[PDB]
């Protein structure tokens, strides 16, 4: 109406409009102190209220963007403290806005968040609840600028459910810790996936991100029109271009356009739509994001019909190549919730491929006839090393999986860094024990998403310490071939084994008296370490050395007089190895 901030306010409700406000004061002023920001919150809310009393009051009629910057303009330590972010100051809207965005640092230099100790944030929590989660809530949104501030809200409130459950609880740690590490997490993936996606939308254009959305939300609303989803691949590609420029305020508009949209009309996409819909403002968007998908139509065609048998492919194929194409994906993506959705693209880009030489040929139907027969090696591949890996996840636990894959791959990149190749194969490992406790149906759907979390991850680390050129092809690769190049990685031929250092592995009885975590990777950095020494060495060969290795210590840290053992022992077993190992 006449007041865009008054409007907001009702909307919201105080206690959101107020995390929110926070929430973007911090993005922006990421070097400023918790204090200044509670003080400008404050201000802020007290001014809305004004608007909400009366929509004419001065300065009630001004646009969010307007309110917002003039605040940000009012801090006078601005130039003092951020530099050339104050000559933004002097710019006009929407000048002003745009120069604020290009100096939203996406990674400032702030120390890492430490956890403290169950206790001490337990009663930090009793003794104020408020001021304990606003002040994280501050520390997690300035070390992360990008991160959608209504998202940020929702995992504030998990996040306070763990703490009055746990805080409560007998044992409180045995509570809280592993509702805190899920939610971490959690928490980074849901990152991971956001500056995924925009880095995709930058490099790979617009068509390649409106075509993992045609699969995606095909395999949600597979009883959805064509056109009403070609409709929501829309405006859903407006939504991420302008959340990805990293507009908090124009994002969130679109969003809501389109959440509205969605429920209005969602007699026409969805049945599971009926929840979300219900739910306040802020929680529409965020349950139809995440919306499980719906029951697809039991009396479905077979796609060879309108896209092998007919003769008329070329024909509606040259009249509108990207809609065809994009029709195909739409067909086989709602009969197929269960496959991934880069492998249903990569079944589209070899329809389209071979469409685009069959097409041009005497005879079309002719050529292009056998293609369904050359989509089954493409999804083969994938499903059969769900189970290979699932299977082998069973036998040994996921301590005992995360060790073969540390074999597996120091074998196939030893230049890796030791710590990186730890890292990278214990979360590969949890991706194991995460989505393998999925039926068959779920689990391609899932590995994808954990998958892709871990190897930008991965990525990004290489990208700043390079060692391998075929690590760099996978990573630069399309989006689409990152996993498919990773997985063809093959042994490493060409490398020149580590010479042995002796403290590498002179193992002291301080490893009785370590946590298991650091435990297991005191043990698995030794067995990077040998990979790295003997990479020639059997399964076989190194499955003895690692049983050995386990006695030795069990047995050393059981006996009286520790230090003595691991270093009478310890010779030992580092002499019978090596010749074991020849
Ligand atoms: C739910 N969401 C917002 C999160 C909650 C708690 C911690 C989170 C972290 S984090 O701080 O634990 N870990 C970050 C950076 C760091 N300080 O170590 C990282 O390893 O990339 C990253 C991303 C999201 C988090
Ligand atoms: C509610 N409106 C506005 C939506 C916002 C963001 C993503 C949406 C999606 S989605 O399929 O892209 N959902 C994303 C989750 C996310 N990153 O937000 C995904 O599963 O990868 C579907 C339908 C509506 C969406
Ligand atoms: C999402 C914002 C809510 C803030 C509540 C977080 C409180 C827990 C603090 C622990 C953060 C340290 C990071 C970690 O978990 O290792
Ligand atoms: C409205 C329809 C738009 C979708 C166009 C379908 C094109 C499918 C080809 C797949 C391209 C893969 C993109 C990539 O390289 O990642
Ligand atoms: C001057 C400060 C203005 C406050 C900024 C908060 C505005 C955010 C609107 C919230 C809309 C929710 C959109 C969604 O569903 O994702
Ligand atoms: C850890 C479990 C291994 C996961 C197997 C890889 C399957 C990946 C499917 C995604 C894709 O299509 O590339
Ligand atoms: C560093 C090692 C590269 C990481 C490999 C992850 C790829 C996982 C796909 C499973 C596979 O095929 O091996
Ligand atoms: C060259 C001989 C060095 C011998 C050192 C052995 C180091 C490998 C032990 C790795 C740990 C095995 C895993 C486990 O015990 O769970």
């Amino acid at each position: 109406h006449k007041s865009e901030v008054a409007h907001r306010f009702k909307d919201l409700g105080e206690e959101n409009f107020k995390a929110l406000v926070l929430i973007a004061f911090a993005q922006y002023l990421q070097q400023c102190p918790f204090e200044d920001h509670v003080k400008l919150v404050n201000e802020v809310t007290e001014f809305a209220k004004t608007c909400v009393a009366d929509e004419s009051a001065e300065n009630c009629d001004k646009s969010l963007h307007t309110l917002f910057g003039d605040k940000l303009c009012t801090v006078a330590t601005l130039r003092e403290t951020y530099g050339e972010m104050a000559d933004c100051c002097a710019k006009q809207e929407p000048e002003r806005n745009e120069c604020f965005l290009q100096h939203k640092d996406d990674n400032p230099n702030l120390p890492r968040l430490v956890r403290p100790e169950v206790d001490v944030m337990c009663t930090a929590f009793h003794d104020n609840e408020e001021t304990f989660l606003k002040k994280y809530l501050y520390e997690i949104a300035r070390r992360h600028p990008y991160f959608y501030a209504p998202e940020l809200l929702f995992f504030a409130k998990r996040y306070k459910a763990a703490f009055t459950e746990c805080c409560q609880a007998a044992d409180k740690a045995a509570c809280l810790l592993p509702k805190l590490d899920e939610l971490r997490d959690e928490g980074k993936a849901s990152s991971a996936k956001q500056r995924l996606k925009c880095a995709s939308l930058q490099k790979f254009g617009e068509r390649a991100f409106k075509a993992w959305a045609v699969a995606r939300l095909s395999q949600r609303f597979p009883k959805a029109e064509f056109a009403e989803v070609s409709k929501l691949v829309t405006d859903l590609t407006k939504v991420h271009t302008e959340c990805c420029h990293g507009d908090l305020l124009e994002c969130a508009d679109d969003r809501a356009d389109l959440a509205k949209y969605i429920c209005e009309n969602q007699d026409s996409i969805s049945s599971k739509l009926k929840e979300c819909c219900e739910k306040p403002l802020l929680e529409k968007s965020h349950c139809i994001a995440e919306v499980e998908n719906d029951e697809m139509p039991a009396d479905l065609p077979s796609l060879a019909a309108d896209f092998v048998e007919s003769k008329d492919v070329c024909k509606n194929y040259a009249e509108a190549k990207d809609v065809f194409l994009g029709m195909f994906l739409y067909e086989y993506a709602r009969r197929h919730p269960d496959y991934s959705v880069v492998l249903l693209l990569r079944l589209a880009k070899t329809y389209e491929t071979t469409l685009e030489k069959c097409c041009a040929a005497a005879d079309p139907h002719e050529c292009y006839a056998k293609v369904f027969d050359e989509f089954k090696p493409l999804v083969e591949e994938p499903q059969n090393l769900i189970k290979q890996n699932c299977e082998l996840f069973e036998q040994l636990g996921e301590y005992k999986f995360q060790n073969a894959l540390l074999v597996r791959y120091t074998k196939k990149v030893p230049q890796v860094s030791t710590p990186t190749l730890v890292e990278v194969s214990r979360n590969l490992g949890k991706v194991g024990s995460k989505c393998c406790k999925h039926p068959e149906a779920k689990r391609m759907p899932c590995a994808e998403d954990y998958l892709s979390v871990v190897l930008n991850q991965l990525c990004v680390l290489h990208e700043k310490t390079p060692v391998s050129d075929r690590v760099t092809k996978c990573c630069t690769e399309s989006l689409v071939n990152r996993r498919p190049c990773f997985s063809a990685l093959e042994v490493d031929e060409t490398y020149v084994p580590k010479e042995f250092n002796a403290e590498t592995f002179t193992f002291h009885a301080d490893i009785c008296t370590l946590s298991e975590k650091e435990e297991q990777i005191k043990k698995q950095t030794a067995l990077v370490e040998l990979v790295k020494h003997k990479p020639k060495a059997t399964k076989e060969q190194l499955k003895a050395v690692m049983d050995d290795f386990a006695a030795f210590v069990e047995k050393c840290c059981k006996a009286d007089d520790k230090e003595t053992c691991f270093a009478e022992e310890g010779k030992k077993l580092v002499a019978a190895s090596q010749a074991a190992l020849g």
